[PDB]
C-alpha cells in the first residue's frame, strides 16, 4: 500500500483504469475515422483533420487519468485497446452520428465514475471529474450535435455537394 | 566513350532518353489542358492554374533526367514532343480523369525503368528513380484520385455549379 | 479495386496493416513504461519523459504507414492494440533492455516487409521502408544499446544511485 | 462562333497557332543547346545557363500568344514540337550562329504575321505583335550578333581558350 | 557478439573496414595534391584550396562509414593509410586526371559494396550506400570530368597561361 | 634547388618530413580512440568528442609543418600513416594514459627537432618550433596529466560510475 495513498478506495482505482481504457478506445475510434476520410474514394481532408484532432484530444483525456491514478497512489493496469465496430464509416454524417453516440457513452461512464466518487466520499476525485471531463463532454456532445444538424439540413448523405461544402466551410 | 562513364549500360541510357521525352509529353498535355480552361466558353481560372503548374512540374522532371544523362556520361537524343490526344478536354472532371490516367502511364514507365536498373545492377540509377520520381508519382496519382472523387460526388459533369465551386474551394 | 492502385500486391497491403498494428503496439508498450516511472515508488521523471517521447514517435511511425496504405490504394484494417507483457517494469535498466528487445523485433518485421517488397517488385514500398524506417530503427537500437551499457557499468540495478544519476545526466 | 469574337479573321487565328508552335520549337532548340554545354566533354556552364534562359523566354513568348488566341475567341490547336536539326552543337560559336539564324527565322514569321494583320485590318493584333515581339526580336538578334562577333574575334572555334574566357566574362 | 547487431554479415563488416581505409587513402592523396600546388615552383593557390577541400570531404566520407560500423554493431579495425603513388603531381591537368581516376576507383569499390549488401539482403546498408555515397561519387566524377575537359581545351599542360587562368576563373 | 631556399639544411628538411608523419600518426591514434568510445559496449560520447577534437588538432599541427616545409623551399615527402598499436582502448583512463604517453613522445621528437635547428643555426625554424609547438605540447601533456589524476582518484577503472561522471562533468 502506497506511501501517498489517502481516501482512495480500490473501487475508484479500478474504475479509473476502466476509464483510461475507454479514453484510449475513443482515441482509437477517432483515429480510424480520420484515416477513412483520407481514402481516395472519400477524400474529405478536413473531416480527416477534425477526427485526427479528436483522436489526440482523447489521448490527453487518457493521460490526465493516468496521472491522476499515480498521483493518488493507485496502480495502472492497462488493457487492450479494442478496434472500432466498423472499418468503413460510410459518410461524413454517419461518422458524426457515430462520434456523437460514442461521446454520450463516454459521458455516461464519466457520470457513473462521479457517482462512485460521491458514494465513496472521494471529493478530490469528484472535483477532478467535474473540472477536467464533465464540461468537456458537454461541449463535445453539443458540437457534434451541431454538426449532425447542419449536415442533415444541407441534404446529407444523399447530397455529395453538402458534405463537400461542410468540409470546406465548417471544418476548414 | 565518355571519361566519366562507369556502370552505365547503353539500354539504361536509351531508356532515360525515352523517359525524358515522356516527361516533356506529360508537360505538353498539361499545357493543353491549362489553356483549355482559359477558353471564354469554359473559363475555369483555377483549373487552368493547376494544370499550368502541373506542366512546369513535368518540365522539372524532364530537367532532372537530362541532368542525370549527362552526369552518367550518356548522350541526350531528343525526339519530337507529340501533341496530346485531344484539343478539347470537355470538362473539369474529364481533364482530371485524363490526368490521372496519364500519370499512371508515366508511373508504369518509371517502374519499368527501375526494373531495367535493377536488372543491369545500376544502383545509382535505381536510387535516382526511387528518390526523385516514384513517391512524386504516388503523391500525384493520389491527389488526382482525390480530385476525381470529389468532382464525381459533387455531381460533375452534369452540374456546372459543382465544377465552379470545386474550382473555387479546392483549387483556389 | 481503387482508381489509384498500381503495382500494389495484396500481400504488401496486408503486411502494411500488420506493421501499422505493431507500431501502435510499440507505442503502447512505451506508454506503459512512461507511466511506470511516474509511480511514487519509482519516481524517475526523465525516464518517464524519455519513454513518453518514444511512445509518440512510434505513433508517427504508425501514421506514416497508414498514409502509405491510402496513398497506394490499399484499405486500412485496424486490429486491437494488445497490452504489454508486463504492468511493472522493475527498474530503469530493465525497461531499457525491454525497449532494445522490442525495437529489434520491430526491425525484424520491417526487414521482412522490405523482403516482401523486393520479392513483389514494389520499389516504391522498398524505398519507403529504407527512407523512413530502417535507419530510424538502426539509430534507436544503437541509442538503447548505449543506454543499457552505461546503466550496467554504473552499477544498475543494484545501485539506486546509478539510476538516479543516469536519469539526471543522460536523460535530463 | 465565340461570344467574344470580333474582327478576328480565321487566317489570323490559324497563323497564331502556327506561331505558337514555332515559339515552342525555338524553346525546344534552346533546351537542346542548353544541355549540350553541360556534357562532360564540353562543360561550358554559362553557355548552358544562357541557352536555358533563352528556352524559358521562348516559352513565355508562346504563352503570350496562347493567351492572345483565347482573348480573341480563337481556338488553340497544338501541333507536335519538332526536335532540333542537330543533337550535337559542335561549339559555342556554332550554337550562337545557329541561334542567330533561328531568331531571324522567327522574326521573318512574325513580320509576315504583322503583314497578315495589316491586310486583314486587325489593328489589335498588329499592335500586339509590335508591342510584345518585334523589338524583342530586334534585341535578341543584335545580342546574338554581338556574341558571334566577339567569339570570332577572340579566335573561336580554333581557340578553346577563347570560348572558355567568353563563357566567364560575357555570359558569367 | 554485440547487443545491437541485427542482419549484419561479417563480410559486410570487413568490407566497411576496407572502405573506411580507402576513403582515408583518398583523403591522403588529396592532401598530397593540395600541398603540391603550394610549392613555390608551382604556386597555384586555388588548385591547392580545391584539393585541400576534397581531402576534408573524403575524411567526412570516412567518418560516416565509421559511424555506420558502430551503429550496426561491427568492430572497426583500422589499417595503415598508404602514401600516394606520386610525390610530384606534375601539373594542374595531371592532378585533375589522377583525381578523376581515383574517384572512379572509389566508385567501383562502392558499387561492389552495394552488390555485397544486395547479396546479403542488408537493405539498410544498401540504402546507406545509395543515399550518402553513390550520387556524391557521380557528382564528383562529373565535376572532375568537366575540369579535365576545360583544362585540355584551354591548351594545358603546354600552356602555363591556361592553368593560371583556370585557377583564377573556375577554382577562384 | 629552390629560388626561395636560404639557410635551410637538408637535415632539417628531412626532419620536418619525419615530424609531419608523426603529427598525422598522432592524429590517427586519436581518431581510433574517438571511434572506440562510440562503440555500443563503451558508449562514452564526450570521451569520443574530446579525442575527435584532439585528432583534428594534430592535423592542424601537421598542416602548419607542411606549410613551413614549402615556405622554406624544402620538398614534402609523405610516408604511410601507420595504424595505432591497439584497436581496443580498454577504458577511459587507459586512453588518457596512452594519450599522455603519445604526447610526451611527440614532445621528445619536437625537442630534438629544436636541437637540430639550434645545431644548424636555423633560428627561423627554432622560433617556429617554440612558437607553434613547444607550449602547445606542455599544455596538452599537463591537461592529459590532470585527466589521468582525476580518473585515478575517482576510482577508475574499477568504477564504471567514475568514468561515466567524468565524461559528464569534465568532458561535457
Ligand atoms: C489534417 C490534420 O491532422 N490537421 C491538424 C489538425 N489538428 C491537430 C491534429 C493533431 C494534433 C493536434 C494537437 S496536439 O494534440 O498534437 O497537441 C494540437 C492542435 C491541433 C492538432
Ligand atoms: C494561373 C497560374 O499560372 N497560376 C500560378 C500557378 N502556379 C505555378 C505556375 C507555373 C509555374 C510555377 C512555378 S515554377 O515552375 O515556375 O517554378 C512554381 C510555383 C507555382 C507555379
Ligand atoms: C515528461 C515529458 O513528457 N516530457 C516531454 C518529452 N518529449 C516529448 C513528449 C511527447 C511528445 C513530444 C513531441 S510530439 O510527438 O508531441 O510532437 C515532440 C517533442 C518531444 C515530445
Ligand atoms: C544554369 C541556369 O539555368 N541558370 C539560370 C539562368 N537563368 C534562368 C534560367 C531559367 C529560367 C529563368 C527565369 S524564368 O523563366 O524561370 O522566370 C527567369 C530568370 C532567369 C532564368
Ligand atoms: C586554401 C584553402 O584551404 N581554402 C579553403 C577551402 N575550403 C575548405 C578547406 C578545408 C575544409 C573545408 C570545410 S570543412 O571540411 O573543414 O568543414 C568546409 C568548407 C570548405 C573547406
Ligand atoms: C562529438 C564531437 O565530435 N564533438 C565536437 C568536438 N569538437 C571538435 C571536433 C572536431 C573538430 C573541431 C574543430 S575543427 O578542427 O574542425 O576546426 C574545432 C572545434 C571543435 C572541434
Ligand atoms: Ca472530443
Ligand atoms: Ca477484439
Ligand atoms: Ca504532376
Ligand atoms: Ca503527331
Ligand atoms: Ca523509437
Ligand atoms: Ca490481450
Ligand atoms: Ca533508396
Ligand atoms: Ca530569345
Ligand atoms: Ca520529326
Ligand atoms: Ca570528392
Ligand atoms: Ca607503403
Ligand atoms: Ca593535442
Ligand atoms: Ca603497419
Ligand atoms: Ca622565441
Ligand atoms: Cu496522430
Ligand atoms: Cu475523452
Ligand atoms: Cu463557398
Ligand atoms: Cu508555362
Ligand atoms: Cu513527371
Ligand atoms: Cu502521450
Ligand atoms: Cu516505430
Ligand atoms: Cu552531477
Ligand atoms: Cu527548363
Ligand atoms: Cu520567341
Ligand atoms: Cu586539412
Ligand atoms: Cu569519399
Ligand atoms: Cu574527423
Ligand atoms: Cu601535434
Amino acid at each position: 500500500t502506497s506511501q501517498v495513498r489517502q481516501n482512495y478506495h480500490q473501487d475508484s482505482e479500478a474504475a479509473i483504469n476502466r476509464q483510461i481504457n475507454l479514453e484510449l478506445y475513443a482515441s482509437y475510434v477517432y483515429l480510424s475515422m480520420s484515416e477513412y476520410f483520407d481514402r481516395d474514394d472519400v477524400a474529405l481532408k478536413n473531416f480527416a483533420c477534425y477526427f485526427h484532432h479528436q483522436s489526440h484530444e482523447e489521448h490527453e483525456h487518457a493521460h490526465k487519468l493516468m496521472k491522476l491514478q499515480e498521483q493518488r497512489g493507485g496502480r495502472i493496469f492497462l488493457q487492450d485497446i479494442q478496434k472500432a465496430d466498423e472499418d468503413d464509416w460510410e459518410s461524413g454524417l454517419n461518422a458524426m452520428e457515430a462520434a456523437l453516440h460514442l461521446e454520450k457513452n463516454v459521458n455516461q461512464s464519466l457520470l457513473e465514475l462521479h457517482k462512485l466518487a460521491t458514494d465513496k466520499n472521494d471529493p478530490h476525485l469528484a472535483d477532478f471529474i467535474e473540472t477536467h471531463y464533465l464540461n468537456e463532454q458537454v461541449k463535445a456532445i453539443k458540437e457534434l450535435g451541431d454538426h449532425v444538424t447542419n449536415l442533415r439540413k444541407m441534404g446529407a448523405p444523399e447530397s455529395g455537394l453538402a458534405e463537400y461544402l461542410f468540409d470546406k466551410h465548417t471544418l476548414g
